[PDB]
């Protein structure tokens, strides 16, 4: 047998010692200089196997995609999910609701129109929204998380909110705070030391309470629908499952019951709001920073699109250009450095080593978006990445922001939906500027943990004619 190497551990402080300032990536990175692709670092009494680059991940999560779909826990948000909702579940219940997830996200919606119908309609509320604006600048980090929000909002309880709606903006609030403690330095020190921590005070507690506030949102919505409730006609993601948990009320093996309910909304809520969120605002960074770019995408969005039907999701496929942009944002702006932390399923053999059941592995999802392996001079800007001579897009094997394998992101095809669409959609209806000059621009991430959290910034919406 034997683990993989590592720097030895100290007891109840585990490598502590071989870590960096920085945080836990910059730490997992400087390691994997001295010990390899794959290795194993101590976080606390928490022994944890790292996979690096394009190539090992892919031969875990791929190749044994099996034995390393297991979930992990994150030392703050645990207290909130233990293990319930189809992101932290595992074994049979995690089965159990990943299946159901994904047909039940695929067909129910408010108005049965589509997932995609959704986000258009969405598209159609944003661009007004930014008119009355004026053309004055804005932060647009409200904004783009209300509009992530009300698609899993429209999905789960089958409504969208308006963006000025206070209930609305109180949630927004809560979530706004959380996701970007849970990337907090703070929160990547409880990591090593929950034991410890979790007792004297930290952010630890203001994540906890606030996402207990949501999940409090959640309880009255599902009552609320519990009630109104018609068999007949379910109008949403939360009908769908009640009607699954009586079709199963003399199941005792069943997972459809409450608390799998709660922390499944809440998921597809942190999840689909979060990320999205983060990336399209990232994006509209980087297209301050390249107005040729931006330009280059306009005039895409010109010869194919026009300028007067709202953009459609096929029209992707006739637009590699603006396609290849959108890889590019999200291979750069590398959301999720080190993915979320999966297990193995079991006593597994992996590159000469043996990695014992329910072990910790991080795959660094970062270090296959930056491995020059797959990429040419990976830390700088370039949609030619995944364009080849022609102008078509080009799949590159390095490129996987959602993971891979049995654990792949459950969302990635709305998502995409929503990064095509927005983009797209604000790009035809708007110029965009900023004071700063392109130059001048820093895409270094205000905070980085287990999200990037990119810097604010102000940008302006110019009506085009
Ligand atoms: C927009 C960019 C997004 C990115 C880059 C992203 C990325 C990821 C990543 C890295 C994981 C961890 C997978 C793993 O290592 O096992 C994940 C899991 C997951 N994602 Fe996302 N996500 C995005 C948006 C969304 C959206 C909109 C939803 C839902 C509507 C969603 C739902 C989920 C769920 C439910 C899981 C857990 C799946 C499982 O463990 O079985 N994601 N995603
Ligand atoms: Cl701890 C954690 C888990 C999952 C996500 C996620 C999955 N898909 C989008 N965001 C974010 C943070």
């Amino acid at each position: 047998g034997k683990l993989p190497p590592g720097p030895s551990p100290l007891p109840v402080l585990g490598n502590l010692l071989q870590m960096d300032r920085k945080g836990l990536l910059r730490s997992f990175l400087r390691l994997r200089e001295k010990y390899g692709d794959v290795f194993t670092v101590y976080l606390g009494s928490r022994p944890v196997v790292v996979l690096c680059g394009t190539d090992a991940i892919r031969e875990a999560l791929v190749d044994q995609a099996e034995a390393f779909s297991g979930r992990g826990k994150i030392a703050v948000v645990d207290p909130i999910f233990q293990g319930y909702g189809v992101i932290f579940a595992n074994g049979e219940r995690w089965r159990a609701l990943r299946r159901f997830s994904l047909a039940t996200m695929r067909d129910f919606g408010m108005g049965k129109r589509s997932v995609e119908e959704r986000i258009q309609e969405e598209a159609r509320c944003l661009v007004e929204e930014l008119r009355k604006s004026k053309g004055a600048l804005l932060d647009n980090t409200l904004l783009f998380h209300s509009i992530t929000s009300n698609i899993i909002c429209s999905i789960v309880f089958g409504k969208r909110f308006d963006y000025k709606d206070p209930v609305f903006l109180r949630l927004l609030d809560l979530f706004f705070q959380s996701f970007s403690l849970i990337s907090s330095f703070s929160s990547q020190v409880f990591e090593l030391f929950s034991g410890f921590l979790k007792y004297f005070p930290g952010t630890h507690r203001q994540i906890y309470r606030n996402l207990q506030e949501i999940n409090t949102f959640i309880g009255q919505s599902v009552e609320k629908h519990r009630a109104t409730l018609d068999p007949s006609n379910p109008r949403d993601f939360i009908d769908v499952y009640l009607l699954r948990m009586e079709k199963d009320k003399s199941d005792p093996s069943s997972e459809f019951h409450h608390q799998n309910l709660i922390l499944t909304v809440l998921s597809l809520f942190f999840a689909g709001t979060e990320t999205t969120s983060t990336t399209l605002r990232y994006g509209f960074l980087l297209m301050l920073k390249y107005p040729h770019v931006t330009e280059r995408v306009q005039k895409e969005i010109e010869q194919v699109i026009g300028s007067h039907r709202p953009p459609a999701l096929d029209d992707r496929a006739k637009m590699p250009y603006t396609d290849a942009v959108i890889h590019e944002i999200q291979r750069l702006g590398d959301l999720i450095p080190f993915g979320v932390p999966h297990t193995v399923t079991k006593d597994t053999q992996f590159r000469g080593y043996v990695i014992p059941k329910n072990t910790e592995v991080f795959p660094v999802l970062s270090s296959a978006l930056h491995d020059p392996r797959y990429f040419e001079t990976p830390n700088t800007f370039n949609p030619g990445h995944f364009l080849d001579a022609n102008g078509a897009l080009k799949r590159n094997e390095g490129f996987m922001p959602f993971s891979l394998g049995k654990r792949i992101c459950a969302g990635e095809g709305i998502a995409r939906t929503e990064l095509f669409l927005f983009f797209t959609t604000i790009l035809q209806n708007f110029s965009i500027a900023s004071p700063v000059p392109p130059e001048d621009i820093d895409l270094t991430p205000r905070e980085s943990g287990v999200g990037n959290v990119p810097p604010s910034y102000q940008i302006r919406f110019l009506a085009r004619h």
